[PDB]
């Protein structure tokens, strides 16, 4: 029952060539390779999608569409969905705890129009997925940006729960996610929104989190859960919002695991390269529960890391805007909600 992570050469190599992100996906491996986690872990080669695969979400309109338009896209799509779903597929088999796709995490995607760079919602695939076996599924995401794709999917049904910790304010996509969006239908307050201010940091973070994350575990109940950790909220990112670094994520991380559930973890965000190395590595670490060395260790990429060449990320000189007795009532609104969550 050792940690699944799905990686193949030809996954990286195309995941490689996306818009923002170039190389990125071999920056997380190779340096993920380079701490040696490769040999702790089950690699798995990702399956690419079918087209009915991503049609169970995606309207066929929208998939020939995709086609279209990437002549691509479509089969980046097509891996990336592909990789979320083997992963899912790992841990409905029970060959895992924990399986691993840093390539996914695409969130905005909608059923049949792309937005905010996702034109395929590998999360949403991968969250059915795992239905073919687990009753209540615990969506939770981490990632700088509102989780709207993901809770579009299942805003209707209680089956599913989405909980969001992310940037709220004028101006920042996709603009939604205000602690009174709680889903619609017998979903209703089953979808969670948690808006933050720019410039919070760690601790302040991981006590937001624990604090809603141990009131929806509770209330829901899940048998499984699928995180996304979008490292666009590490400090030194293009984003320049949050105040982060990996510590603080891995602390969120390691609570989640404790509950020992089936655990699909996908990426996300992330325009500082190897920042986002940096942060995904630490945290797969944490998974692997093997504290790191601070000095990266020799690779292909060990000149991206200069000039000190430190797995540790650095806090910047920036105001936290989360005054706290906003938070508070952030969570005491959140608190209501879930008195409906059975
Ligand atoms: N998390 C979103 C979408 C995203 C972009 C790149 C990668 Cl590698 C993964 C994901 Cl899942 C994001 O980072 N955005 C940046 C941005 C800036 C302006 C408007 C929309 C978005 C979405
Ligand atoms: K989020
Ligand atoms: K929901
Ligand atoms: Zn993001």
């Amino acid at each position: 029952l050792v940690p699944v992570y799905i990686y193949s050469p030809e996954y990286v190599s195309m995941c490689d060539s996306l818009a923002k992100i170039p190389k990125r996906a071999s920056m997380v491996h190779s340096l993920i390779e380079a701490y040696a986690l490769h040999k702790q872990m089950r690699i798995v080669k990702p399956k690419v999608a079918s087209m009915e695969e991503m049609a169970t979400f995606h309207t066929d309109a929208y998939l020939q569409h995709l086609q279209k338009v990437s002549q691509g896209i479509f089969d980046y799509a097509a891996a990336i969905g592909g990789a979320t779903i083997t992963a899912a597929q790992c841990l409905i088999d029970g060959m895992c705890k924990v399986a691993i796709n840093w390539s996914g995490g695409w969130h905005h995607a909608k059923k049949d129009e792309a937005s905010g760079f996702c034109y395929l919602n590998d999360a949403v695939l991968g969250i059915l997925r795992l239905r073919r076996k687990f009753e209540r599924i615990l969506y939770v995401d981490l990632d700088l940006h509102h989780g709207d794709g993901v809770e579009d999917a299942f805003s209707f049904t209680s089956k599913v729960m989405t909980v969001s910790l992310h940037k709220f304010s004028p101006g920042f996509f996709p603009g939604t996610g205000d602690v009174s969006d709680v889903g619609l239908g017998k979903g209703r307050y089953y979808s969670v929104n948690v808006p933050i201010q720019d410039g919070i940091q760690d601790e302040k973070y991981y006590q937001i989190c624990e604090s809603v994350l141990k009131e929806v575990y509770q209330a829901f109940n899940p048998k499984a859960v699928v995180l996304q950790l979008g490292a666009d909220t590490i400090a030194g990112d293009p984003m320049c919002s949050f105040n982060m670094t990996p510590v603080g994520i891995g602390k969120c991380l390691k609570y989640i695991l404790q509950w020992q559930l089936a655990t699909l973890i996908l990426g996300g965000g992330g325009y500082n390269l190897a920042n986002t190395a940096r942060c995904w590595t630490y945290l797969t670490g944490v998974i692997l529960g093997k504290t790191l060395s601070s000095e990266i260790p020799d690779h292909e990429f060990f000149t991206a890391y200069g000039p000190d060449y430190v797995l540790e990320i650095t806090p910047s000189c920036r105001p936290d805007r989360n005054e706290p007795h906003r938070i508070q009532q952030i969570l005491n609104y959140i608190k209501g909600n879930l008195k409906h969550v059975v």
